[PDB]
């Protein structure tokens, strides 16, 4: 008697929500057992003031939906920059999720992880039936705000502000190479046959993101959008600056390379140990986020 | 029981976009505000969720209409943001839009955009959660504006620092925070803390000069404003930075209120208190 047929493309709509940047949130709580349980969350908002009101949304599809619902208090951990890694972790499925942060129980016995950029202690007020998620509305009960700066979220993966300094630091130092991690739809663009590279190109000056939208451009034939910086490293190997930005590729078969969906590069040669672990990197947080 | 500032400036750890909810009023005249307390919540259904203050004056506008759309901000439309968020008698002046199949507010060269039919108005506390069902959308691959802490974020400066670091030597500024006071050095003629210097992390350089010069504790953060002084000649590194309480060992912490009849260093030094004032009465919460 309802329709249960196709409108939007999941990939498209998926896409389209994630181009409001979040920060990244672990929600938390204590199940039946009283066992610690968590989950990674970035569908978080601030509510209201008076009284203190705070948002998280959770997939039906959960584990830990029963326990969860069934929970009186919960506890939102605003991760910080260093904490990618606890994301990754409270996001993929893992035996023991608690083992990987430094964690205490709160005044309300809700896991309060440590070193982050702001934590909230809550009590369940209402769970609102929507779609194929429940919104949970929490009282915060207790809080804290160190000055730390947060762990970010936008598009395909995270952001931090200590990346543009480091970038700076590397640009000062000499040329640099300037690769992408460039997206068609979730698969990435990569260079060669054989042995697999990211796109790039060594400069010494200019905007970076400037000049990458050029080349690229250029080599793909498509039109690219330079996004937040993905990765700044020193090349171990070459001993050569890297600054990896995270970029976007509009519809079209390219030009030169192809785009690689991560299922095609599971068995794949790649250029070097450094572009292995940014692909590495790209599959894992393309298996994670938010929706299937 | 708690510090109403200490309770928004923990809600601002969370780093958002900036979304501007658009809609028609009973008179058909399109209305509008910034709101960044947006989340995408289903994708089958397509559900979304933004919330509205009761305190609104579109309020009665807004829980009144049946359709509403979603504007996800791209870097360069800062200015959209501050138009929605302040007072003014023609906020859409401000933006090139155009009325969407559904007859809402559709802004040119957004990060992407929601059409929605409303679902439900959930009570919450001096704000509501208004919830939608989306109609129609579209996703250009440009990047937000973004919200973290007391401002704006966007992915353009790094690009625009690193461009300038190796031009020759940068002028490493702050836009220091204690409460919602704002550091400044000097007595008649105030300046913003700052240091130039030719290589190294700015923001490591900008940490350990400014914790030196006030003897406070500071934590740098993402940039607020990268720009070449048009006075000076010289390269200019400004970012977002928070310091701990405690009365700083050189300079002063001012407030807005103290700032009005306040001499600058240059007129860049203004632009940017301008901005930090402005960005002072907008924000999330009154
Ligand atoms: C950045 C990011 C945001 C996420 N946001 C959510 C969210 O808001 N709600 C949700 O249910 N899952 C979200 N997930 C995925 C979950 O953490 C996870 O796979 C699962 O729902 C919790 O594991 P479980 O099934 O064992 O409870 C997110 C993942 C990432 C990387």
């Amino acid at each position: 008697t309802e329709m249960t047929a196709e409108v939007f493309d999941p990939r498209a709509l998926r896409d389209a929500f994630g181009a409001f940047a979040t920060g990244v949130t672990v929600v938390t709580a204590s199940d039946a057992a009283g066992k610690p349980i968590g989950f990674t969350a970035n569908s978080f908002t601030s509510v209201s003031l008076d009284p203190p009101l705070l948002l998280v949304c959770l997939a039906k599809s959960s584990r830990n939906y029963e326990s969860m619902t069934s929970a009186g208090r919960f506890a939102i951990n605003v991760l910080s920059e260093t904490q990618k890694d606890v994301s990754n972790t409270f996001a993929r499925p893992v035996e023991d999720r608690f083992a990987a942060v430094d964690w205490r129980l709160g005044r309300d016995g809700c896991p309060i992880f440590s070193d982050v950029a702001a934590w909230f202690e809550c009590s369940m007020q209402d769970i609102i039936e929507a779609g194929d998620h429940v919104i949970i509305i929490g009282r915060v009960t207790a809080f804290e705000n160190s000055g730390l700066n947060g762990l970010g979220y936008a598009r395909g993966g995270y952001f931090t502000p200590r990346l543009a300094g480091k970038a700076v630091s590397a640009a000062v130092e000499g040329e640099i190479r300037l690769g992408a991690v460039l997206e068609q739809q979730g698969a990435v663009f990569l260079a060669g046959n054989e042995t697999l590279s990211l796109p790039n190109c060594t400069v010494e000056g200019g905007d970076p993101a400037r000049t990458l939208a050029a080349y690229l451009e250029q080599l793909t034939g498509l039109n690219v959008t330079i996004g937040f910086l993905y990765s700044v490293y020193e090349d171990k190997s070459d001993g050569r600056q890297n600054i990896v930005y995270h970029a976007l590729a509009s519809d079209g078969a390219p030009r030169q390379g192809r785009f690689l969906r991560p299922a095609e590069l599971a068995a794949a040669k790649f250029s070097s140990s450094a572009t292995a672990d940014i692909i590495n990197r790209f599959v894992l947080e393309s298996s994670i986020g938010n929706f299937g």
